[PDB]
């Protein structure tokens, strides 16, 4: 799929995302473009080797298993290519964990720069929900 900005984003009040683990809805969306620019087929594999899944971006050496990982710890335990079809109504479950093995966004660190000390909440802002 192709998301635009507002089509991508209310998603998440729907996944159960806002206001979410501390973390307010908004937080979230701006990595979104920041990630895969509104796209869950944007993936590389990485100079460490692991391959990265959909617009989440997730590698396989730490998360999933797409097989090629060995010692892929793999704690989720499905199969990676359940996140990139355009439809997303699974997709989130592992990646709202993800914040509660206690470091939070630090597994994301576009986050971090990109939205960081940044007004994430502008980037939220537009549409009606
Ligand atoms: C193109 C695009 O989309 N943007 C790019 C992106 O492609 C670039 O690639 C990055 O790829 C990697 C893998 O290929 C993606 O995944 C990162 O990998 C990070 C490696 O440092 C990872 O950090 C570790 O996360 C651990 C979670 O599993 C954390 O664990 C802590 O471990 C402690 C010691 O390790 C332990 O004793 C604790 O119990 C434990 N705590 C927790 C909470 O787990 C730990 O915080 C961290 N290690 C360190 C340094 O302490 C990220 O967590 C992981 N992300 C996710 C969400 O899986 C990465 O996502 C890709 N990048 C981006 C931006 O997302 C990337 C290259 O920098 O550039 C992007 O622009």
């Amino acid at each position: 799929k192709v998301f635009g900005r507002c089509e991508l984003a209310a998603a998440m009040k729907r996944h159960g995302l806002d206001n979410y683990r501390g973390y307010s809805l908004g937080n979230w969306v701006c990595a979104a473009k920041f990630e895969s620019n509104f796209n869950t087929q944007a993936t590389n594999r990485n100079t460490d080797g692991s391959t990265d899944y959909g617009i989440l971006q997730i590698n396989s050496r730490w998360w999933c298993n797409d097989g090629r990982t060995p010692g892929s710890r793999n704690l989720c335990n499905i199969p990676c290519s359940a996140l990139l079809s355009s439809d997303i109504t699974a997709s989130v479950n592992c990646a709202k964990k993800i914040v509660s093995d206690g470091n939070g966004m630090n597994a994301w660190v576009a986050w971090r720069n990109r939205c960081k000390g940044t007004d994430v909440q502008a980037w939220i802002r537009g549409c009606r929900l």
